[PDB]
């Protein structure tokens, strides 16, 4: 469970397994039987990793594989990790890992977007190369997070419930990393903040094999509070607040010494405080109004593969159009963007895979609550991917809520007995933060039955899309009704945490009529003054930041074109139109 | 209703009234009430005729103005036409209009693209200025052909709901004119072109009607009589007649006199001499089996809408040509007579089809809350079966001599699931072919009502398939399509033995789209799918042809489903090639010309 980011310290040291592997489809599922993992891969090619394996090779029998496939390298252990505990990591494998150095098994993984790793010490000699083999399967079923239905023809055919394409493999950094043999295994801290914010209390909890003491350095480097022992409370007077806009970090040093061997883990703390009152979002005590998108990860060659340019360059965007703000839809992201929006004051809206519990979206079983569909093994499934998500991300200062799921079906018999418990054990694992369950359009104020568990209302929202299709006063109409009867049922505070139509970039209209980039403006702008003249819309998160890629269908023209940007990261009008509105308001104050 | 194409004669003029007219919406419905014809429109503007008046003031509120708009201009008859009939004739108004030379309403008509026409002789003066107004209605209900529901919102504001996958375009679309004929005129005409088995004999059948003794020439194309005879009907002998062959289209010439005591009418009709039949699963032209080529076309074009244009039909025809089309179908509606006039002259194969698509409620095309059942008195009823009967006579009465039209079609793509559909079907089956005993017939059938689900393909002659596996279902995968579709297909022919034409197969392709995947929506899709056609079409020996949906992208009522309008065309909108464009011209260039391809 103890997930710790790998950093480079006076005790610690990583080497990077990224770059070209072997690679080899499994169309017999032969692999396990033959034992693979003994031999170089047969028959294999080179891949990057990190990457989708599926738009490497411009090959559709390849995308569209379902099954197992295999990655395999060697790698040299640095002669100097002789005596070192060595961990071996992989960030992220979608969505199933298996992985033996040489001939041992050392790990297995079911969730394709949160790390996982194991002390591989013992299966390793410092100055030799070993070969690390990883089994990846990409199968959906009721019980993986997000779930599908494998047809078999005979041939696999993956079934899902969600609109962006179903791309596997590895697509974060794999790495070695060291600790000594006593290690910081663990940190919590809570940053409590006075609400005349002239004061903040930050709370440490440690899990280490040896005697902790710990320093808190402001970004000047000056020690501003020190502590001892595994758990207790740093006093703060005057302190600089994590701010949204800014994003002012301390550093927590967490030193673990045995009488024979230490360990020093410095840990980023932005010290702010998140919460709900009324219809109110209070960051720091203090309104806000949240801007920006939706995302994907997602992009050319690559498909959900982390790559650095790209995330400088679509934070290069987002700066410059005014977002304040994201949700990592739908999945959590590469943990290099939670510590991006660290760094920037960027809020964060940080979301599980659980999409697709829904069978009403455009052979499916009768009853969406029941054994054969998402039964008790697919909400302990959606638990232990809660659990995954807030022991890696419980420290991010960016992130200032969790949403367990996006656009679940709340209509049928037993959606509430399958949240309830998702819902309680989630404010369990973290007090600080609020909870949100993102609305599905169809289950309205009047109809869905779970809303009340949740601290904040995320409504995903396409009137005068896929319903008064081309009809922006007859949507604007249905729009507002709908907010204000939200309101007056729950009085949260609501987020727009969807709104967008497809756009076809260089289709141009003197009709502003569906798919012309003239629709896109006049649409978006008609949500918009309708959210400010609503009191408790507090936020407004376009669908989506750029065009990505689906599942093929009637409805896709080569993917989602609901972007504000093309997939290459060109601008279509309404970007313009969002750069106004979004810098043009004051910094995170609802427009008026 | 006796329905000849005006032609210039020594006994005939014409005067075309086309060029800009005056034009006005009636928002508040007041203007039959205010007698608008009376006068000047008030607030009008200048509008070409033809024309859609939809997209020719880039106005999204004119574009989806429902109800009664107003046209007018004013015309001198000419002095010289003092003691001719003289005729008032709109080639066609979608999809209602009402007549009015100044005071006196003359005309009206119901039917968006058919003639009508009246005798104003009484009503204007030769030498003088007259006040033509049209008041044009663009509405559809359950009566109309095609069928729609007008939605009134609860401020009153209407909207068009509609089945048919087309942009529900509305105007004076063709052709005005004004005509003479003497007197005494030849007032109709049918022709029947029997040819011997061996080809080397033909008899031409006629029969006239006019207020007049009747004799008739019919003249080779070089002008020399080959044949006369008198009364009001009888038979022409042909020896070693030059048959109208598909790809050639020789035309004879059967000028049709009426002489009264005092004057005399001159109507020269033209006149291809061919047989056309169905012998089993062979669609037989001249005693020899024919394969389609070619396509679905639509009536659309940038800024006229389904306004008729002579350019369009010049580069249109240059590239059916050029791809090797042999064939097309009028979907789905008729086509302007000049359409008719060139595949006559150039030997071009037609399917003739009526304004009737639509009867069909479980399809996702078109665009409040559609009746439950589609064959019952608050939907496709009695009413609307006479106001069908009424388009198929009046597409016969205009078409019936064209030897381009080898076939009609009474319908595209109507549910025929319910019991309802034979009983609506069946006695328009048995009409049509008493109206014109020498086409066979055909019902266009929708992909849902499948060899094991369909009710009225029996009551016709030729099954004319619109198949879309691998887009709609099998989506993207050309693999299972491929099995479904030669199941399908083989399934029909078991069924009812009759020739099969696939009137329908088509993607949407982006022009520009390229993938490596060759997936949806990209050039490569477009070829790989039409190609996996292709092959199994020409594993079946009852596929006598082949129809590409569509010749071009064309406007629809915006949707989900539709980016910017209906992509499956060949060509764009403004006539630039896709890829699959080059494949079509491989496989049909590469063909014996009317002859079945091979594996
Ligand atoms: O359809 C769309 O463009 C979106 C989809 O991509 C998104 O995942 C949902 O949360 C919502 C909309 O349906
Ligand atoms: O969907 C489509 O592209 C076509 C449509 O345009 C056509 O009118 C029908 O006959 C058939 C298909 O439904």
């Amino acid at each position: 469970s103890h997930m710790l980011r790998p950093v480079e310290t006076p005790t610690r040291e990583i080497k990077k397994l990224d770059g070209l592997w072997a690679f080899s489809l499994d169309r017999e599922n032969c692999g396990i039987d033959q034992r693979w993992w003994e031999s170089a891969l047969q028959e294999s090619r080179a891949i990057a990793v990190p990457g989708s394996f599926n738009d490497q090779f411009a090959d559709a029998d390849i995308r569209n594989y379902a099954g197992n496939v295999w990655y395999q390298r060697e790698v040299f252990i640095p002669k100097g990790w002789a005596g070192q505990r060595i961990v071996l990591r992989f960030d992220a494998v979608t969505h199933y890992g298996k992985v033996w150095v040489n001939n041992q098994e050392v790990m297995e993984h079911q969730g394709g977007y949160t790390p996982f790793e194991a002390d591989v010490t013992p299966y390793v000699i410092a100055g030799k190369s070993v070969r690390i083999t990883v089994c990846v399967n990409n199968e959906l079923n009721w019980q993986t997070i997000p779930p599908g239905m494998v047809i078999t023809d005979e041939k696999k055919k993956q079934s899902y419930f969600h609109d962006f394409f179903n791309y596997a493999g590895i697509h974060r950094s794999v790495m070695l990393y060291t600790t000594p043999n006593t290690w910081v295994d663990d940190i919590t801290v809570v940053t409590h903040v006075a609400q005349d914010c002239n004061h903040a209390s930050v709370d440490w909890q440690v899990v280490a094999n040896g005697d902790v003491s710990v320093e808190l350095r402001d970004a000047d480097q000056q020690v501003v509070a020190t502590g001892q022992g595994t758990s207790g409370t740093l006093q703060v007077v005057n302190p600089h607040l994590w701010q949204p806009g800014e994003g002012y970090l301390y550093e927590l040093c967490v030193t673990a010494k045995s009488q024979t061997e230490c360990d020093i883990y410095p840990l980023r703390v932005g010290i702010r405080s998140v919460a709900v009152k009324g219809e109110q979002f209070l960051i720091n005590h203090k309104p806000f109004y949240f801007t920006g998108f939706g995302r994907h990860e997602d992009a050319d060659l690559r498909g959900k593969g982390f790559d650095n340019v790209l995330m400088v360059h679509d934070h290069a965007l987002m700066d410059w159009i005014g977002a304040n703000s994201y949700r990592t839809s739908h999945y959590p992201y590469a943990e290099e963007m939670l510590d991006w929006a660290d760094e920037h004051g960027i809020v964060v809206i940080d979301e599980t895979a659980a999409v697709g519990f829904n069978l009403s979206l455009g052979n499916k079983p009768k009853e969406l609550y029941s054994e054969e569909a998402v039964n008790g093994e697919t909400q302990q499934a959606h638990l232990q991917a809660i659990k995954e998500l807030i022991a890696r991300d419980k420290n991010h200062p960016s992130v200032v809520m969790w949403s367990i799921a996006n656009e679940p079906d709340t209509r049928p018999q037993g959606a509430r007995e399958y949240f309830a418990p998702l819902a309680e054990a989630t404010r369990k694992l973290d007090p600080t933060r609020p909870i949100t369950c993102v609305n599905v359009m169809f289950c309205d104020a009047h109809t869905d039955t779970i809303s009340d568990l949740f601290d904040v209302l995320c409504l995903n929202r396409y009137y005068g899309w896929y319903v008064q299709s081309g009809d922006l006063e007859t949507a604007e109409k249905v729009l507002e009704k709908e907010l204000l009867a939200w309101q007056e049922k729950l009085h949260q505070p609501i987020i727009i945490t969807e709104y967008g139509v497809d756009t076809l970039a260089g289709l141009h209209s003197m009709y502003t009529d569906m798919w012309s980039e003239e629709y896109q403006c006049a649409w978006l702008d008609m949500y918009h003054r309708v959210f400010d003249r609503v009191s408790a819309v507090v936020g407004e998160q376009v669908w989506n930041f750029a065009d990505f890629a689906t599942s093929q269908g009637i409805l896709r023209v080569g993917g989602n074109k609901k972007g504000i940007f093309t997939r290459d990261r060109k601008p279509k009008s309404a970007a313009f139109l969002l750069q106004k509105r979004w810098t043009g308001m004051n910094f995170g104050e609802k427009p008026q």
